[PDB]
């Protein structure tokens, strides 16, 4: 009995939709309001103290971080290690490109704009911002160099978790493919898969959409 | 030997990892990287890490980086039971939320935020959000320790030394007031009577923090 709690506009939960999905999981979706601050009721706060989403509930144990609820879910219900390979050093890749992108990317690169512009409901980001975004685009095409996945030569958890953010960048800074060829190529590849457009395509739109009608802009 | 460690000592995911090598009583080479001096910006080093970030580890032909990434290696690999890094999905579960959370809320948005306007760009004013963001750790830090010695339960993890090499870096910007945040200071000194403490991460604190009093930087109001 697996419930989710999160929304589709947002990356990290997102990133558990496609890995559920992935394992073919049944699961309960329950809607959590960010921007109504639903989060920080007094029972949310009970099943999350970080009071984040996504928050996943199995069968009442509570787990949060979408990068230790996607290796939990892959290391306890996958048929194979396939996701989430066991082997020490290929998961090691798989677990750098988790870090990568909890810290450079989702908390350096989008965290950090959508508290400004969306929490505090402030038009003008600062150039630091954007630059923080190029150089996410810029390390990712680099990741992606030589290898048709994130961490290697298979679908892994890495993939979920870096498509869900890094095809979200949109929202604040449209992706040259001409410039980046990899990245391009490499969402493209991942939008094939049945269940992507249900579980992260549709969502990333959705920020998109949030953000064009805040009318942000970066300062010079 | 056959373990190679690129970093420098003020460097808390550095030390994070100096931390887990010492309590797994593993030999190995510390090459020094001056990233003052802009040293992982060398092909050379690019080679082994194209993030051109510290720490690495060089493993008989293997580059690994990331902390967190490397620590989990080295438990996974050459510890003699799983104690530092349960495999039980569930406590492992909370070990990798805490690893993430120093990932991002703690290095990416607490302290990188911070190092790279002060410490490489010059700047002396920083603004307030980045001090309420300490605090926000702080806070943070706090409530994950309730009711427990550790800061991903009963048992001393890979999760206590990434967040101890931070949280403890932590007094180069804000100081630790210990009667508002008695669970940060106990669990800080709980990990300081470990005795490879002082040389993994307790130099290298005061080092860091050295640093940073240095250049003078404050919050603005
Ligand atoms: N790295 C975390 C990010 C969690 C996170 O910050 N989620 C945002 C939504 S995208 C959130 O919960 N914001 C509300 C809050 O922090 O109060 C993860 O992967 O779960
Ligand atoms: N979260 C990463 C942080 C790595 C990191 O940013 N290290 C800093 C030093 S504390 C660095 O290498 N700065 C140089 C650079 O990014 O070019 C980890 O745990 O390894």
């Amino acid at each position: 009995k697996l419930t989710l709690y999160g929304l589709d506009p947002s990356p990290p939960v997102r990133a558990v939709k496609l890995t559920l999905a992935a394992l073919n999981l049944t699961y309960e979706y329950v809607n959590v309001d960010i921007v109504a601050r639903a989060q920080l009721s007094p029972e949310y706060l009970e099943k999350n103290p970080q009071h984040t989403v996504p928050t996943l509930e199995d069968d009442g144990h509570y787990i949060w971080d979408s990068h230790a609820i996607i290796a939990y879910l892959v290391s306890k219900y996958a048929d194979s290690d396939a996701l989430y390979p066991k082997d020490p050093l290929k998961r090691a890749v798989v677990d750098q490109r988790l870090h990568f992108e909890s810290g450079v990317v989702f908390a350096n690169g989008i965290r950090s704009i959508s508290k400004s512009v969306l929490f505090q409901g402030q038009t003008k980001v600062p150039k630091e911002r954007y630059d923080a975004i190029i150089e996410i685009y810029d390390f990712v095409e680099t990741f992606l160099k030589g290898q048709d996945y994130i961490a290697g030569n298979q679908l892994t958890i890495a993939d979920f978790s870096l498509v869900s953010s890094v095809a979200s960048l949109e929202a604040f800074v449209a992706l040259d493919t001409t410039k980046y060829p990899r990245i391009g190529a490499w969402i493209k590849k991942l939008e094939q898969l049945p269940y992507y457009e249900e579980a992260n395509g549709k969502g990333v739109r959705q920020l998109v959409a949030i953000f064009k009608k805040t009318n942000f802009t970066f300062e010079a």
